[PDB]
């Protein structure tokens, strides 16, 4: 996250890290038994961590548990990033509480101009780099689809969604992908893709989730 601020620990209950030996991606927690994230983060042996501030320093709030299973879309393309968006299983339910939180689906999609909070452990910076170890969160508005799709003519499809601000300064970054944007108490967004980071006239990219609700419902009833 690039421009944003220290969120607190525990304040985003429904985040969580991805890990294989190390932090890769976000993700967010949707009931005791399953994590949505990005299908570009799709890899074997992820360790799903719950309750995070710092990931690198155990503070007590924390839950591990191993993936039993993962799921990425049936067309998601890598090329395009089109419906990036997978489902992790975890092999035994979290143990939910105040800092270890489902976020709830959309019911409908959000409209431009909706404020979003956007977070997660990637870089802070816009030139170089810097990874923080506690969770960093956003404050971003849902832009325009024809703002969106003039920054990146011909790559945005209708199962994308930018969000951000086109002056600069403040974005998602690497890290983050996977990772949360809930607007008015719903996931409606997934941290996708981009162009550099916090860049004049290239927002962040996100997948568009309240397109997703009927296959993530169904597939977690049937797994
Ligand atoms: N600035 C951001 N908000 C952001 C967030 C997450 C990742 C990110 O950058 C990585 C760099 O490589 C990936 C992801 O963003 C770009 C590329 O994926 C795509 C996606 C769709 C189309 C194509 C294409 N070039 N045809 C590339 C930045
Ligand atoms: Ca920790």
């Amino acid at each position: 996250i690039v421009g944003g601020y220290t969120c607190g620990a525990n304040t985003v209950p429904y985040q969580v890290s991805l890990n294989s030996g190390y932090h890769f991606c976000g993700g967010s927690l949707i009931n005791s038994q399953w994590v949505v994230s990005a299908a570009h983060c799709y890899k074997s042996g992820i360790q799903v961590r719950l309750g995070e501030d710092n990931i690198n320093v155990v503070e007590g709030n924390e839950q591990f548990i191993s993936a039993s299973k993962s799921i990425v879309h049936p067309s998601y393309n890598s090329e395009t990033y089109n419906n990036d968006i997978m489902l992790i299983k975890l092999k035994s339910a979290a143990s939910l509480n105040s800092r270890v939180a489902s976020i709830s689906l959309p019911t409908s999609c959000a409209s431009a101009g909706t404020q979003c909070l956007i977070s997660g452990w990637g870089n802070t910076k816009s030139s170089g780099t810097s990874y923080p170890d506690v969770l960093k969160c956003l404050k971003a508005p849902i832009l325009s689809d024809s703002s969106c799709k003039s920054a990146y003519p011909g790559q945005i499809t209708s199962n994308m969604f930018c969000a951000g601000y086109l002056e600069g300064g403040k974005d998602s970054c690497q890290g983050d992908s996977g990772g949360p944007v809930v607007c008015s108490g719903k996931l409606q967004g997934i941290v996708s893709w981009g162009s550099g980071c916090a860049q004049k006239n290239k927002p962040g990219v996100y997948t568009k989730v309240c397109n997703y609700v009927s296959w993530i419902k169904q597939t977690i009833a049937s797994n």
